[PDB]
């Protein structure tokens, strides 16, 4: 039995307002409704792994699970097994998979954030859920973020504080956040984002949905603005939106938009909004494909819609060599020529790299780099040809051409990274010097860069 190159995530969040669902939930995982939807012809095919993200969730663990998991078999008439359950106040993270993974899925872990301070918090934060499929690692974060029209800044710090504390994946590779951890980070939820316009312009907002003209609209969702701004989920893709605003409804039609302020809204206007998103992150020339992104429009209970949507994802098997695992592979080396780092920093310490890999048996210190002033008033770190060569465990093509290295550019003061990225190993040449490149983040938001060649042998 092979073992796959290519499995389908399906990702699902809704905020469910507080209200038990309805009897039938299945065009949520069948991804039926509104925007980019499934082909009816794959309705059978179950997808490899659900992760279901609720938030505002009034339901047990228990009372959840049992209708995720006879909406599945209902679908497929599949079993799923439960991967991983975690829940924080009312926000919550589901992970089922088909029964034939369950001995490829290891190295579970769950974590939370809560977000705010004193009176913010309370309700806010995140949940989130990684493991391994044989030889990829996967991350999933269910967030509920600061609502309100006038609280984006609120919302991107929330999301710097998830992205900072969220303790998930391999804890030996310290200096990176989670959003160097996984080949597949996948992000979602109610991330409470607006569509930026005038409350006078409600029922204009209104009369261009009923339009499905989400042109004028979308120009003004702060999600993408920020994003556009680097001010928030930086190196992250999302689908295009096609599908009509999921918030605020009213409960038990889609007709109607319930957007005027009343004292239950603390006298705040709700316009129509994509509060109900997935973004993902993967690394570099890794595989990764959005097969649907939409909103059901038969779901009804909530004053959101869910939103779904699912992947074609990449995955290695789980390599064995007669060398390594337990040894290196000689025949293998990754050498690095005319490396700099440029940093924002206006620091002067000395810095050094540490290069993290699963290719390699542990992580390495390089010595420290020769700092010069850049023409633009940066720091230029210079490695030259100074770099350490990596030593893989496993030296076959087919095995190393899928890896990649994590970068953290470090202090020899603090040993705090001042910035980490990531090179494929991915190239399309081996036994030659081609130019590889990564930005720098720290704590998500934009450090600096590292760029220069790399020099990759093979045993072919
Ligand atoms: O241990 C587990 C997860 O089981 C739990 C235990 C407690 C709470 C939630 C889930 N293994 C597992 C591994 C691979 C695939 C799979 F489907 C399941």
């Amino acid at each position: 039995q092979p073992e796959p190159d290519m499995i389908t995530i399906f990702i699902g969040t809704w905020n469910m307002g507080n209200a038990p669902p309805p009897k039938k939930i299945t065009s949520w995982f069948l991804s039926k409704g509104q925007g980019k939807t499934r082909d009816d012809s794959a309705d059978y095919i179950p997808h490899d792994i659900y992760v279901i993200g609720t938030q505002e969730d009034p339901l047990s663990e228990k009372e959840w699970l049992e209708i995720l998991k006879h909406s599945l078999q209902e679908i497929t008439s599949v079993t799923f097994k439960t991967v991983a359950i975690h829940t924080l106040w009312n926000i919550r993270i589901v992970v089922l998979a088909k029964p034939e993974h369950e001995n490829r899925i290891s190295h579970i872990c769950t974590d939370n954030v809560k977000t705010g301070i004193a009176n913010t918090l309370g309700n806010k934060g995140a949940v989130g859920v990684s493991f391994m499929f044989n030889g990829t690692s996967l991350g999933f974060v269910n967030s509920h973020l600061t609502s309100g029209s006038e609280k984006k800044l609120r919302r991107n710090q929330n999301y710097m504080n998830i992205l900072r504390f969220l303790a998930l994946g391999d804890k030996k590779l310290s200096p990176f956040n989670i959003t160097h951890r996984f080949t597949h980070l996948f992000w979602f939820g109610d991330l409470n984002y607006r569509v930026d316009l005038p409350t006078w312009e409600a029922e204009t907002i209104i009369q261009k949905i009923k339009q499905q003209q989400y042109a004028d609209l979308l120009s003004h969702d702060q999600l993408l603005t920020e994003r556009r701004e680097q001010k928030v989920f930086l190196h992250f893709e999302e689908e295009e939106i096609t599908f009509a605003p999921t918030y605020r409804f009213e409960r038990l039609t889609r007709d109607k938009y319930a957007y005027t302020k009343q004292k239950a809204t603390g006298m705040k206007y709700n316009l129509p909004s994509w509060c109900d998103r997935v973004l993902w992150k993967s690394y570099p020339l890794v595989h990764v494909v959005c097969q649907s992104y939409g909103s059901t429009s038969d779901i009804m209970t909530s004053d959101h819609s869910p939103v779904f949507a699912t992947f074609e994802a990449g995955v290695t098997s789980q390599f064995v060599s007669k060398n390594g695992p337990g040894t290196v592979d000689s025949q293998g080396q990754i050498e690095f020529l005319r490396c700099y780092a440029t940093l924002k920093t206006k620091s002067q310490t000395k810095f050094y790299l540490e290069f993290h890999s699963s290719c390699l048996e542990s992580f390495v210190k390089s010595q420290e780099g020769e700092n010069e002033e850049g023409s633009e008033g940066e720091l230029v770190v210079k490695f030259g040809e100074t770099l350490p060569k990596l030593k893989p465990i496993i030296s076959d093509p087919e095995y190393l051409l899928d890896q990649h290295i994590l970068i953290s550019i470090k202090s020899s003061d603090s040993d705090e990274s001042y910035g980490e990225g990531c090179i494929a190993l991915r190239l399309e040449a081996t036994e030659t010097q081609l130019p590889i490149y990564t930005p720098l983040t720290h704590h998500g938001e934009l450090t600096g860069h590292f760029q220069g060649e790399i020099k990759l042998q093979t045993s072919q």
